[PDB]
């Protein structure tokens, strides 16, 4: 028993870590970085321990020595009697949706289109659409696939970025962090609300989170589920209700990652830590939930249920599981065995 060291990208999770830690009576402290890479280093050299990640950048950080510990787990159907935290991950449904006023718009039809993009590296928002539209187009020059975009973590002032407000005063345009406007599954789908893109690049639940009610924020308020359209790979659109049978592909939960020697500290914290915060915990409502940051998920995921054991202690390659890493080698030859720092 140590403290663990969380890192946090951006302003707005570094806000809800030091409130973790002051109820964790320091249990839990944090350390900062404007973007995920960054972090990923901050825990290479020891000045971090954990934090929470997309398979992307899991891939980033296990060619690094990382390792995941712990996965997100969500609502399921599935092995009903078992516990969340020793529940299997089902994995989330990666999507391309779009306006259905938007007639006409098709998987076929989204050459010269304005897109919206998760972020850079990411699992739904960038590896697995631009990887299928390299195949597709047998062409590396994603560059030019797309008229304009807002892909955080690409040149400030190339075309990936033309649609990227930036922050609140236009400062920080496209940086990979919730300081970004458009950033991550809940700004690449206002991205789209607002039509400012043609698409968004993000999984189904982002879809269903945000509209009919569901989120009381401004921009998504009066979102209504039957005015958007899922795309499908075959040319079809289907309603946003059909996303087990028309999604792009099935991606892995999001997880925590450490250093392989502070594992098994870090493993130990999260448990009792969610056994405080977590979704049924001893101080939340009533204190601090780790897993509501208001539609931001900050940190981890709004929609986590609990953080579950991941059992087979899984190699990074294990977690991802073989046809995702694949997919990501293809894409990366674009722009084999190095850490990328
Ligand atoms: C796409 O994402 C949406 C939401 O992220 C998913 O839909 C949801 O379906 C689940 C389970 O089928 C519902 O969760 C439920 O919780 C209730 C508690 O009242 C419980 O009775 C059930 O056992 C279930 O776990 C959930 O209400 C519903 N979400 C919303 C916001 O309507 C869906 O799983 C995803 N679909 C695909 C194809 O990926
Ligand atoms: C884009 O097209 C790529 C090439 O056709 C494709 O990459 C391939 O990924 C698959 C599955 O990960 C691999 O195919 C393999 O077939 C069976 C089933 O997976 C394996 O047991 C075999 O060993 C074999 O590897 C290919 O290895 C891999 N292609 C290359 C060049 O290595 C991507 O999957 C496609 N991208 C998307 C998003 O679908
Ligand atoms: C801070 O961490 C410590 C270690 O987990 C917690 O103190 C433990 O309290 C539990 C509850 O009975 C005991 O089982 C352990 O023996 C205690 N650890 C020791 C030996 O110091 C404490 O609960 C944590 N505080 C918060 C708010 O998270
Ligand atoms: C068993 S593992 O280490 O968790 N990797 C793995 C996981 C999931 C899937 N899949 O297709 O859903 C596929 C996976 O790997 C392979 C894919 C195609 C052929 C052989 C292995
Ligand atoms: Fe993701
Ligand atoms: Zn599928
Ligand atoms: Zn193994």
């Amino acid at each position: 028993y140590t403290r663990v060291v969380w890192c946090a990208v951006g302003p707005e999770e570094q806000k809800k870590c030091q409130q973790w830690s002051q109820q964790s009576g320091q249990n839990v402290t944090c350390a900062t970085a404007s973007t995920t890479d960054d972090c990923i280093v901050l825990v290479l050299k020891g000045e971090a321990d954990a934090l929470n990640l997309d398979g992307g950048y899991i891939y980033t950080a296990g060619k690094c020595g990382l390792v995941p510990v712990l996965a997100e787990n969500r609502k399921s159907s599935k092995h009903s009697s078992l516990d969340c935290v020793l529940r299997p991950t089902e994995g989330y449904l990666a999507v391309a949706v779009v306006k259905k006023a938007n007639e006409g718009l098709t998987w076929n039809s989204l050459k010269d289109k304005k897109s919206c993009h998760t972020a850079v590296d990411r699992t739904a928002g960038w590896n697995i659409p631009m990887g299928l539209i390299v195949n597709q187009t047998g062409s590396c020059a994603f560059d030019e696939f797309f008229s304009q975009s807002c892909a955080p973590g690409a040149d400030p002032k190339s075309r990936l970025c033309a649609l990227c407000a930036g922050d609140d005063q236009g400062l920080d345009k496209c940086v990979p962090n919730s300081k970004e406007k458009y950033y991550g599954y809940t700004g690449a789908f206002r991205c789209l609300a607002e039509d400012v893109g043609d698409v968004a690049f993000v999984k189904n639940d982002t879809v269903w989170e945000n509209t009919n009610g569901e989120s009381t924020a401004d921009w998504a308020k009066n979102l209504k589920r039957e005015d958007f359209r899922l795309l499908c790979l075959d040319g079809t659109r289907k309603p946003v209700t059909e996303a087990q049978s028309c999604h792009l592909a099935v991606a892995p939960n999001h997880a925590v990652v450490s250093r392989s020697d502070r594992a098994a500290h870090v493993e130990q914290v999260l448990l009792h830590q969610q056994a405080l915060f977590g979704k049924n915990g001893k101080n939340c409502p009533d204190k601090f939930c780790l897993f509501k940051s208001e539609t931001k998920n900050l940190l981890f995921n709004d929609n986590t249920e609990c953080l579950a054991k991941l059992g087979g202690r899984p190699t990074y390659e294990e977690y991802l599981g073989t046809e995702y890493v694949t997919a990501i080698a293809n894409l990366k030859k674009c722009s084999l065995e190095a850490c990328a720092f």
